C-alpha cells in the first residue's frame, strides 16, 4: 500500500 518513506531513491 505505501509507496516511499523518503526521498533518497525512495527507501521503500
Amino acid at each position: 500500500m505505501m509507496m516511499k518513506p523518503d526521498m533518497m531513491m525512495k527507501p521503500d
